[PDB]
């Protein structure tokens, strides 16, 4: 029963450590961490919803609204009530936002570099901790 | 780029949907998650300053209050400023915290069980973390 024997923490502090990997790479770019994933899920699928966006990502409300109205700021993304149900609100990506992407690109692979860990060992580590995701789901 | 390609998400994220699998058997026991983490450090050094107690857990001292705070109340733990030096405070268990113990060993091959994950895919996982976390410090 060592604390260092459960899955539970092992993921979580990895978490802490691999996230702190960031802040160099990202200050360049102004943006946050969270605010780095968000753009990731926005390079993708343009437009989301916030109960989406925050769904697939684990942020709270609390944590969410700052980070948007910066973003908005920045001019990164845009806001817009739903017209189909104006129980929700969309968030679209701006060309400056998109634009932004190309200086991205590279993050991953220098991160992934700066973790030390290198070959398939990380690409079935990732594979493995996709599945374990997919079945807490 | 997928945001579900990025190990620091991948991380996070199994985090999350690992803990919330704890709730039903730390409910008998009355323990939160890291009220739990904290007491598998106690029934392994018995006796930790609170520098290191949050730093081997990654806690803020804003969630790390509160949890001795019941665990005191509760009667797991005692708090005593250190003589050695007042600068530090550590914090003991108690034999009513040590007793606990006893009906908490089986927590671990249950959750183990209910992720789903069985075999060396799992202490493989694990020995990856862990090398990882070691690597990242």
């Amino acid at each position: 029963m060592k604390l260092e024997n459960q899955l539970s923490f092992l993921l979580y502090a990895s978490s802490r450590e691999m996230t702190k990997q960031y802040k160099p790479l990202l200050d360049k770019l102004n943006i946050t961490y969270p605010q780095y994933l968000a753009l990731l899920l926005l390079w993708e699928h343009e437009t989301l919803t916030v109960k989406k966006m925050g769904e697939q990502l684990y942020l709270d409300s609390g944590t969410l609204t700052p980070m948007l109205k910066r973003m908005e700021q920045q001019g990164l993304i845009t806001r817009k009530r739903s017209e189909e149900d104006e129980r929700s609100v969309l968030i679209s990506l701006t060309e400056d936002g998109a634009l932004l992407k190309e200086k991205a690109v590279d993050i991953p692979g220098t991160i992934l570099g700066l973790s030390k860990q290198s070959g398939e060992d990380l690409k079935q580590l990732k594979s493995a901790l996709y599945t374990l995701l997919e079945t807490l789901h």
